[PDB]
């Protein structure tokens, strides 16, 4: 047993100091006992101590992204030897999109506290809406099915989905691939169509394209008119103000958010409510399990508040850690409002 | 709530007094407190009471298919509110066959009592083998997914997967789109080989065309002759010779198994283990909860052992009660061990 030591790391991870948790956790990780056979192998292999001259968040800058290995790694190896019996892993892949797939475990308490996390702020409000979820994301060894059944069960309905094969739509419009792009988004629109016409959705995740869609189908839009208390868009391929014509012109009962993808430290970001008075889109992580660098592309720099950068990204709980990893997005930094540690992200785009 | 109601309907299982299981059931499935909303309306168009006008499994035959009907009705009215808060119902559809489809809803408690009617036998016996599972099979809103997904935590081992969408290869397929379909597999075949040789995995479960493109690949061969245990080939393209050929020949030591979707009954028959004795392949099914007829297509009268005919599926529990779907298949129709409601099947092909 170490649920006791466990509680201790969530209880600093509130009470809002960067500090201690980091170095409780940097225990966690590599002490004997509890830690991960993957970062225990690991040890011998830094250029410094992991409990001595590591201290700050910040002073987390000191490892690699650990990523390359997780292709190889066996995953029982990634498991933190200090967790219970019934911890109840789980694999999870990072689009085989070529380059093909990274390796990864979660646990139900992280997704569970990733989602208080996220509902907080709503979960409790007076009046909230309540309904059926329709996910129209991937789901299989993909992170974000789980992440998003979680959220459905809380709202008060079921977890609906759709077949979708992210991995082909990339490898095909990569490859070039014109037509079956056309008829593989035919496809899920026609999915999302069926479901929210015969089954009443309160709740869509959906992206912009799908959603740009669906708006055109005179039959759909009606009933989105109908049942849709507030859509999440996924993505980066975000435009504020087409966002801004639909909240107040089209479907002005449902309200809007965006969510940001960060695979490679077990979650996502969430958006504030985008209204028609917003202007940018602007992003929370669940600090201080997952934070946001935001650097430079040719000095690794974190860069000042109001500016374009490279988004690093950071996992680290009692479940996982994974230091610094580069995503393929920038953003515009911003003092991220609580704690104490990270960035709030805004405006994330592609790379290249 | 209900524990004792629920408690008996499982013991008249257990014990295998059909007449008693069945007529709880009926009580509990039409009864103003424990039934579901849909089976409570539904009565309304019957001309029969099934709490006194059914007594045995073959009186279900009163019954007709409700199946097309699920594409509109609401999911929640499905629930029978016998069940406990806690049960966690969800939503699982099939029939995504043309653009339907058709919604359920399944509980923990049920998998798993399905998955432990499957790995019996198994599960426990000496010596047996363990580890990994990779499922090449459908997630997001298959059960079929869901049932593996339990398997897999039974074995030791974590549950893998890949992006792959059915409605996708079925559409296609029946477009005569040829073009892609073979595309398609590839992208299948390639996600598969990636698992197969970057984590060592015990148990594979896929289907013909799938084994067959893969075993065109000498390194996934090899790699397959040293980790594969146990292999499950589902779908109804089972060629016999063909498995017995690959099971003999070509990797002489992983034991092959088939399995039958009936997802409309929430479950999966299994095959008996086929050995290179193997005349056909046999299915059990979860019988009393799940019972086959094989039916004669003019008549609908029951076949003589022995003789192929249509088969109908019937499922009822505590969690769901579908009587008689036409599933979409022919069998050969066996008698089941007796003792045991309903019949096994042997070498099902499709319908035309
Ligand atoms: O899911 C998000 O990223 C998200 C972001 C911002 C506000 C949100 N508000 C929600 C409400 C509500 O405000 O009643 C109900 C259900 C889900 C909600 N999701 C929200
Ligand atoms: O999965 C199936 O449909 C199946 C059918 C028949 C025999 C099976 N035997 C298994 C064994 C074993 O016999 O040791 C181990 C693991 C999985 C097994 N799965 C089986």
């Amino acid at each position: 047993d170490y649920s006791l030591e466990i509680d201790a790391v969530m209880k600093a991870a509130q009470i809002n100091d960067t500090n201690n948790f980091v170095q409780a956790l940097m225990r966690w990780h590599f002490s004997k006992e509890t830690g991960s056979p993957f970062w225990l192998g690991m040890r011998e292999q830094l250029n410094f101590d992991p409990i001595k001259d590591v201290k700050t968040i910040n002073d987390l800058r000191q490892f690699s992204d650990i990523s390359h290995c997780l292709r190889q790694e066996p995953v029982a190896n990634l498991v933190p030897q200090g967790l219970p019996a019934d911890s109840h892993p789980q694999v999870y892949e990072s689009g085989g999109t070529t380059g093909a797939p990274k390796y990864v475990v979660a646990y139900d308490a992280w997704i569970e506290a990733l989602i208080s996390w996220r509902m907080s702020g709503y979960q409790h409000r007076p009046g909230r809406p309540s309904g059926n979820t329709l996910a129209a994301i991937p789901t299989g060894p993909h992170i974000v099915g789980a992440i998003n059944k979680e959220r459905a069960l809380r709202l008060g309905g079921m977890f609906f989905s759709i077949d979708i094969d992210p991995r082909w739509v990339k490898r095909s419009l990569s490859e070039g691939d014109t037509a079956t792009v056309r008829k593989y988004t035919h496809h899920l629109v026609d999915q999302v169509q069926n479901t929210l016409m015969n089954q009443d959705i309160r709740f869509l995740v959906t992206t912009p394209p799908v959603l740009r869609e669906l708006l055109k189908r005179p039959e759909v839009v009606l009933q989105m008119k109908q049942s849709l208390a507030q859509i999440t868009l996924g993505g980066t391929e975000l435009n504020l103000d087409e966002i801004k014509f639909i909240a107040s012109e089209i479907l002005p009962d449902c309200e809007f958010s965006a969510s940001y993808g960060s695979t490679s430290a077990l979650g996502v970001s969430r958006s504030l409510l985008i209204t028609s008075e917003s202007q940018q889109v602007i992003y929370d992580s669940f600090s201080p399990f997952i934070t946001y660098d935001v650097v430079d592309s040719i000095t690794a720099q974190t860069v000042e508040y109001g500016e374009r950068g490279n988004v690093i990204v950071t996992h680290l709980s009692p479940w996982a850690f994974y230091p610094r990893v580069a995503e393929r997005d920038t953003a515009i930094r911003l003092p991220g409002v609580s704690g104490f540690a990270g960035d709030r992200l805004a405006d994330i785009e592609p790379l290249k």
